[PDB]
DNA sequence: CCTGACTCC
DNA sequence: TGGGAGTCAGG
């Protein structure tokens, strides 16, 4: 704890080595258009902290920000990025992220500052942000002195750490997943969180309007049926109404009380018809809190454009999360919250809106990695693979199917990927458990190869105590042999999706990587909006649409080689609604 | 603040 | 007794 450091006036040359650990330091949660607080930089020659508003208006320095052969690491890089974006600067020559080499040694450590990286290598010459900044209303940027203080030590850590990081990712064959993929993908989400995407608010305006006008009456015949008005949005209140009041059966309690949840009220249709009026009105009610409302929050008013943030190190599978706002959960299942998406537009005049989604890419990764030649086959036929699993489990021809069956069959193939129970399906088809037991045990007589895997990878995590998935991803399961049942069976459901479902976010992130290549290489306008776990959505000049149709969905397909086949379908439009 | 509701994959 | 997420209002 004795570091010391040059509190700079000005850039000097040293300060510009070809390698150098930096810390470009953004407080502010959401770094759209955030002040840079400080920078600091650690090389060769020394350590050093300097004023933004002296260094980022010093030609010398924003060259070698962006100069791509000037190598930096830094700890998140892409918030970095986009905050000089905002101040109209190029960041390049990012060679090492600590946090994604953090996330990508352990997830579940939840890294999202220096100090907790450092504390994975025994390094403590570093103090946590929260300690530094404070929490909640106390948060406050500190004096210059213990500001730059901090700023150094983090950039001291970044060099220290770089070389012992690097060298266990080696160790577990993930450094090329660090350096080839998740690192690239970081600077093509940065790209896209800048870009943001053009929201037509008057046609949101007028579709809240309309909302609040149906809200009203729904909300009005809920309190007619109940005989009383109540809180609709208190799952207490409602719980009261609906138990006590009108005495409809309890299906199921939570800790707290009575369950309201949609599962069960759905269940209680045929006791009072209340209860689908309550549905249909909490329905409404998110789409003007959250999609409404909340979204136009947060539209920037001069260009109307919304600016997620793709957070990269935080799911335990690999896959992206979206905050504020979320474009990952967008409306699409029922047509009235669809229509949400009439609002998402192209950024300029006479562009559209590109759209490719892979097909059942979870079910193709369980046939490859589980070599199930009966699923591998399907796939290879393109035969449906509901409708396969239909003719299995009720053992009748393809032509015998109903599309009741079909539906039950695509429950059981979805569930089986979440490890699904019997009375977990029993409970989602409504329909007999001792039934519901039949259609699992069925399916893994019809795809023992499937069988075979979900047995095989229990056995490797309790082995090895994690599991892995196609690019080297690894996620631990330490509570695997846990002897409590609960916690035990939680993990062996972990350790059956995560390399599914991982393996997809594998793939779809290689995708992202080799499109943006392919589109940069031949000079198309088109660029990346959003990613949606499965699904990529664009933005192109009209005459684009064409050679998107035959490129994206090939770049897609190639962009790992399975057992079987992948599958991608797309679509194009004037809105995001459109674009189906 | 957590809990349970809604939304998506 | 179904894997992975985020936001919201109520309490």
């Amino acid at each position: 704890a004795k570091m010391a450091f040059t509190l700079a006036d000005r850039v000097t040359e040293e300060m510009l080595a070809d390698k150098a650990a930096l810390v470009v330091e953004v407080v502010e949660e959401n770094y759209h258009d955030a002040p840079i607080v400080g920078i600091a930089v650690v090389n060769e020659h020394g350590r050093f902290f300097l004023r933004p508003e002296t260094a980022l208006a010093d030609p010398q320095f924003v060259a070698w920000l962006g100069d791509e052969t000037k190598k930096k690491s830094m700890f998140d890089s892409k918030r970095a990025a986009v905050a000089l974006k905002w101040k109209g600067i190029e960041l390049c020559g990012v060679s090492f992220d600590l946090l994604l080499a953090a996330y990508l040694l352990d997830p579940a450590q939840g890294v999202d500052d220096v100090a907790a990286a450092a504390k994975m290598k025994q390094y403590e010459a570093v103090r946590p942000d929260e300690a530094v900044y404070g929490k909640g209303a106390k948060r406050a940027v500190p004096d210059e002195p213990v500001l730059a203080e901090h700023l150094v030590r983090k950039a001291a850590a970044i060099w220290e750490l770089e070389r012992p990081f690097l060298d266990e990712l080696r160790r577990n064959e993930q450094d090329r997943l660090l350096v080839e993929l998740e690192q690239p993908l970081s600077s093509i989400l940065a790209e896209m969180e800048f870009a943001g995407v053009k929201v037509d608010t008057k046609r949101l305006e007028q579709m809240g309007k309309e909302l609040a006008e149906q809200l009203g009456t729904v909300e009005q015949r809920i309190y007619e049926l109940a005989g009383q008005e109540f809180n609709i949005n208190s799952p207490k209140q409602l719980g009261v109404i609906l138990f006590e009041k009108l005495q409809l059966p309890v299906l199921k309690k939570t800790k707290t009380g009575y369950s309201t949840s949609a599962d069960v009220l759905e269940k209680l249709a045929p006791y009072h018809e209340i209860v689908e009026n309550i549905l249909h009105y909490r329905q409404l009610g998110k789409l003007q809190s959250t999609y409404i409302e909340g979204l136009l929050k947060v539209v920037r008013p001069a260009t109307k454009k919304v600016h997620t943030i793709f957070n990269q190190a935080l799911t335990q599978t690999g896959r992206l999360s979206s905050t504020e706002p979320n474009l990952q959960n967008i409306p699409i299942r029922l047509e009235e919250g669809r229509k949400i998406r009439q609002a998402f537009v192209p950024s300029e005049s006479d562009w559209l809106i590109f759209a490719a989604d892979y097909s059942q890419i979870e079910l193709r990764v369980l046939a490859h990695i589980a070599e199930d030649d009966n699923l591998m086959e399907a796939f290879r036929r393109d035969l449906d693979i509901h409708t396969k699993t239909a003719m299995d489990i009720f053992q009748v021809s393809e032509d015998e199917v109903t599309p009741n069956m079909r539906r039950q069959a695509k429950a059981v193939n979805f569930g089986i990927v979440y490890g699904i129970s019997d009375y977990g399906l029993a409970q989602n088809l409504n329909i007999s458990r001792k039934e519901a037991a039949e259609f699992i045990e069925r399916y893994f007589e019809s795809f023992p190869g499937v069988k075979r895997y979900m047995e095989n990878i229990v056995q490797e995590a309790k082995q090895k105590g994690y599991v892995t998935t196609l690019l080297h991803r690894r996620r631990y399961l330490p509570d695997i042999t846990s002897r409590n049942f609960n916690v035990r069976s939680f993990a062996e459901r972990m350790a059956m999706n995560t390399p599914i479902q991982g393996s997809a976010a594998d793939i779809i992130k290689k995708a992202m990587i080799d499109l943006n290549a392919r589109l940069k290489e031949e000079r198309l306008q088109a660029h990346l909006l959003l990613q949606v776990h499965d699904e990529l959505i664009l933005e192109a000049p009209k005459e684009e649409m064409e050679r998107l149709c035959r490129l994206v969905p090939e770049v897609m397909e190639q962009a790992v080689t399975l057992r079987v086949p992948l599958k991608v379908d797309y679509h194009y439009g004037s809105t995001w609604y459109d674009a189906k």
